[PDB]
């Protein structure tokens, strides 16, 4: 140190880099503005222009000078395209400030990376609903839980389509968050605008903004979006990490429900049946950094005074991160997901245990007028014998059945074997395959798949 | 032991809150009941007859809030069979507490969003009148770069700067309310049910757009929770860049703006120091609803699917982030009105020596100087006259034109303050000519004829 | 009501209350040092300390005029000793600002709370001792796990005194913390000392604490010691919180392991085999909340200029709310241990599965003499073939251990049962009941008993 | 998607940061395994000599970074079997990643806790330098309360606010420090061997107070990454404190002080502008370390015992808050320093006309006077003053005596700061004589 501690404290390159494209991009737009409305010659741009694809070359094949004394990648671009083209490098920058310009980079940059986030969800709500349809046909089972209890009985399907909801409402969290950030600060100059006959509209058109910011405070100063952004993909995360969790644990001997694919995990050469999900695991543990983003931005921001402030440099570091870090877990979760081998009958054994099914049987008692509580507990009884005499709940016979109450009937019967039982759940969004497939069929056209 | 695992697992304590949405949700349940078959019309009326009785009950402060039933729900239950008989144990079929609990608090952040927006409208508006009437008269203080003088701005641009903080705010409120808005009842505990519920009546009668179309999802998911305890957070950070900039333009330093006596505190003695009290509590607020998000989020990272006892951690944090937000706009909405803005003092801040002479280098950069030269340019200029201890102000044509050719005398204008405002009229920028349309199109999106 | 509003807001008394003993213990130790220094006549000194010994009375009665139109405990606490002892009372606070009183008292508060939060967690690491020693005989054994994969046979003993160290860890960091913020801010006066011969050394020693804070600015505006024991209450609920995630998985139908007591857990009226541990669920999604709260209080001192400010406020509620979670936390699990059953049979059959002790089997040819790698492909190899025989471990004959290398031979046999290889891990720190059996008795001397 | 889950396991990246201590441990597990008798005396002095080349190697640039063996563990593994041959394997004996992961992090962090406590030390030294350098000819500005101008007080003392502060940080981390001191290697898994290891040997060598006392624990704990990262984030708010005030302090409002231009920036445009990038910088970074210890807690929640790949998310965050309160350690005590202080701006604010009419009130209240009364008095006066648009420092014995007879002459010099500025002398406290004490005591602690 401590002149060089300085320079590299300050110095954002070894990040901002990532932007080079939204700079460049601006800059050929910003570039062009100036011409249109007077302040650079024809020959001037074209010039600009011209070093402007050298440039881009040079970053494209690993050749361009990137110079950390140069502090960021704006000065960094700017340097070089002097070099390249003398005079008329230095025009470039002409009325703007790095305030509107990093707002403008920044923007520009999750709007394409919230793109490619929403076509990695489209591609797992793919996968999602693919695989409900290949576990329908010979139809999976299994327990559905609560306290990790199991409770009533419910299909892979559904499962899969649980998922789907999730993460479709978070495309939609995406999806606000781009259209709210959409707006340009390119214009705004250092915090007012300026004086210069400069063309916003036109500058926020060229570049896929829906229109200009209207405040030049605001435009240099906020970060809220950045703020959006971090929680959508915190709440992503969350979902992955449920899903991670579920895997993870039906994964295990205990459990039995699921292989998980070997390109996904590692086993062990002295043990046979042993394999570990590490991708899911990392996954699963990987919502923290996203939280931990969040977090550290949020306390940036706060009590911040207005205005362009260097504390505002802190927002690109976790947003690089959190997207990477969301964008890597969508696209391992999809291809993983259709490489799982679900283990049929394991499942349905543990979905319809001994006496779940009684939970029917209380219900029928209840659709009759038996008060559901009252219900319960002769219901109760009923199993309670079947565990003192040793018998499963699909022995029982109808005449049994009667003598235990009344209200059964022959219909009550279907209902002491999944393989009947299951077809009972059958309200808007419940487990019986035939309000699974009449959703599976909405997901199918959703998603385009059919 | 024994009670305390008791009142450690009660969430009656704060899900009361919750009553008036349960309250409706069970008339709107029966009155499904009664129409799938489910429910006698002689005992729906008993039902209904019973929970007003709860609600006048509640009303009055005389209903049994009983923690030994641990929740809110079974509270009203217990009530309404201690009234009606019989017809209460049949109140709570084919629902279970799981898709009831759900639908309660997305039934009520619908609700509290509403008066929250409803706030934010308010407001907004203030921000407008406030803007509207620093401008005729003319009030510029310096706009802020680090902390340090960076040129002058228009007071007025400065609310407006936070009128499109908090309009996007709203935007985010809305967009997360709207999302929400489905309903999980009818659900049951997790897969749907066999009786022949009908949940479109319910998710309809309840106000809900549509009923959610998975019962695995409907009573797992708290992800609107967090999408609004988002929404909150970046919503008091707007607010405590407000009040920190309050409570620093009120020091005797800047001395900038007097805060309203309502809002401070002082001391008899020391006349000047007028503690802003209000809006460091709003500022250090910002606090409780980061920890908020925090908190929930990590309740909910890697939870097995269906409902787990963890859920019910989600009403506490809620319930407090948005009492602190409603009642942060609603301070000031009230606040901001009864500003005192020193007009000279923040005029003369404003106008430091020298601050216009960036002016005078964007005058040559357009005439056709490169700009980081001209910006060398107006320096050397600047040296000469803080050397001969001279203001800007003071420089005249021929002088200020012989030390550049391109100077020439429409260039005079820009070394005053009084005329130089009304340089920045990008779209956008403090121009008095710019605010005014920024100003006019705000009055029409909040009401101003 | 804006006025009405603004009051609420600002109000502290909510959650100062709790302080109520603190502020009064203060009042005494501060009024007895205003005598002893002279600005306070004997005739002053027992009139006031009289009416604090009856307020003490109106507080544990439930007749204290708690009157929130005075803001605070403090002032609430004085308003009363006015209006019971008269004119002496309005010089109780005499040299002492408002600022390094609430600071006092809450150090003093938290002082106490961790001594609780110690014996707590002294008496959860007595109770985790007994368990242990309590299923070394008869020997429990179950699955270490990794990656919530079976790895290698483990103890109950040995998982127990897993969490013996972490809470041992907890408690130093509560230890180290209180030790800490153990030094007197009383006298500091709004910053800056006073005029008033104070003694601040008296009111500190006879207070509890070892000194006095040796810089009033410091005094009057840490609170890096509430933001410190935030950590020590996050640390401990994790390590809770994994605990509780056993048990939750431990408890299921598919590990059976182990069942949690009726007290502390839910059913079903149709079933009997379902048993959910709710209190393990929310002990385990409460470490959140701690969490959120240490980052609630990071976020109000970031950037928070020096002195008093009204920011501080915001320390109390984070606080009170982690030490209560944290505290009922270590009560409900210490009574929930010691009445859980764990299953012997199921658990040990989980242990030694097929062919899990075939790792001790690599390690032995290891020690032999081949290379830790080549030696697995060999037993590797043996247990593949033995997939394919349709046959245990627990079925090699010496024979075929031989036959598959030479360097096998008779002392390898009991490598191949777990009733016999659990002796196998004995070095420092293992799971080998020998080295167990020491740490417990260890750990027995440690904790008394 | 090979590549991409390949990548996205892998820790190399990040965790080759501690290849030192991987170094330094191996060396040590060695000298263990051939003590113990699991390697002959040839192959220990063979994986040591291949050791070194691999230090070197590193240390030059030529040592082969792998990806694809996941992490520095391996890959150093992979170059001593390349390296030496056959006896290279045999280093792993009895040990797992398991245990040799958790042993590197310590190593790495109590290293780095050392280098902070020096940084911390160093910054403490400077600042009671300061404290000294500007009571020579006094200095004092307004202490603040609300932001808003309370009781004149000394820089001095100002500085060793901080200066006690800092005090506490270096006192976390110095505990946090001692307690996560024990050698966790030779846990194994998750549970101990059956190999004849010797686990305080390991410990010894490797600075370790001891070997920890269970496997499980061992092997499984990250509490001690999150009691360091509280510390750093802790401390790191120490910083934005004063941080923020120099910023703040440095305003064209505030005008007390000037950062120096070596960690500032500028325009010759508008030369009474000097932005404090490097302190903003400073504040806004408490916000990094903040989100590093939510993020390994939210980690560890509900995390089973033993293992999990999940404890692979403790190394990268760690390492960004100790690169973070490092280099805020050092630029602090290189800019300090460098400040120029107005001691007459300041000086001038400090003294406000009436600030001083507090001393008054201390004075009515320490005569006798119910203090709740006192300050009722002195309002008056203030107010009949604003009204005559008068000071305080001309105030005149009888008007005093005047206003109230509990007044007497040795009032007077309490309404000129030149003198007043001695009436807080209680431990502790703003006056010139109290500071002037605890400055000697705090040259002691460190170098006089
Ligand atoms: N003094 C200034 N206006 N600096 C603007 C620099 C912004 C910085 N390069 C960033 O990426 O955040
Ligand atoms: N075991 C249950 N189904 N409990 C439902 C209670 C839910 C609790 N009142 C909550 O708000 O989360
Ligand atoms: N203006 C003041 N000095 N107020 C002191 C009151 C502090 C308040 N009771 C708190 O706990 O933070
Ligand atoms: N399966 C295992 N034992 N893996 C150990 C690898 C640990 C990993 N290198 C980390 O730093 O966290």
């Amino acid at each position: 140190g401590p002149d060089a501690l300085a320079a590299r404290f300050n110095a954002s390159l070894a990040f901002d880099r990532a932007l080079w494209r939204e700079d460049l991009w601006q800059n050929r737009v910003h570039a062009r503005m100036l011409h249109a409305v007077g302040l650079l010659s024809a020959e001037e741009l074209e010039a600009i222009l011209k070093g402007l694809d050298r440039i881009e070359e040079e970053i494209e094949a690993g050749t361009f000078p990137w110079r950390e004394e140069l502090e960021d990648v704006h000065m960094n671009l700017e340097a070089r395209l002097t070099e390249l083209v003398g005079p008329p490098g230095g025009k470039l920058h002409t009325a703007r400030s790095r305030n509107d310009q990093v707002a403008t980079d920044l923007r520009l940059y999750l709007r394409g990376a919230i793109d490619e986030l929403l076509a990695l969800l489209l591609a797992l709500r793919r996968v999602l609903v693919r695989e409900a349809e290949k576990h329908l046909d010979p139809l999976y089972v299994l327990p559905g839980y609560t306290h990790l209890q199991r409770a009533q009985p419910v299909l892979l399907a559904h499962w899969f389509l649980a998922y789907y909801e999730m993460l479709k409402r978070d495309a939609g969290r995406l999806e606000d968050a781009k259209e709210r950030l959409n707006e340009s600060p390119l214009g705004a100059a250092a915090l007012a605008g300026t004086g210069f006959p400069i063309d916003r509209h036109f500058t926020a058109r060229e570049l896929g903004f829906k229109a200009p910011m209207r405040n030049s405070l605001d435009a240099v100063a906020s970060r809220d979006f950045a703020l959006e952004v971090l929680s959508a993909l915190n709440i992503g995360m969350l979902h992955l990490s449920r899903m991670a969790e579920e895997l993870i644990l039906y994964s295990t001997e205990e459990f039995g429900f699921v292989e998980v694919p070997d390109a996904f995990a590692t086993g062990s050469s002295i043990m046979p049946q042993k394999k570990n999900p590490d991708i899911l695991e990392l996954i699963r543990a990987k919502a923290g950094r996203v939280l931990g983003a969040f977090v550290g931005l949020s306390a940036v921001v706060k009590g911040l005074p207005l205005a362009y402030n260097k504390d505002l440099q802190e927002d690109k570091e976790p947003l690089l991160d959190a997207l990477a870090t969301y964008r890597d877990s969508l696209r391992l979760l999809a291809a993983l997901l259709p490489g799982l081998k679900w283990r049929r009958e394991r499942m349905w054994r543990a979905a319809e245990g001994g006496y779940t099914l009684a939970t029917e049987l209380a219900d029928y008692l209840a659709e009759k007028g038996l008060p559901f509580r009252e219900a319960h507990h002769v219901v109760g009884r009923l199993v309670r014998r079947l565990v003192e005499e040793g018998r499963a709940l699909k022995d029982l016979t109808l005449e049994e059945l009667q003598a235990h109450h009344p209200l059964f009937a022959e219909d009550a019967l279907p209902l002491l074997r999944l393989e009947t039982a299951i077809h009972r759940r059958r309200s808007y969004g419940g487990t019986a395959p035939e309000a699974v497939r009449e959703r599976l069929e909405e997901a199918k056209k959703e998603v385009g798949l059919d």
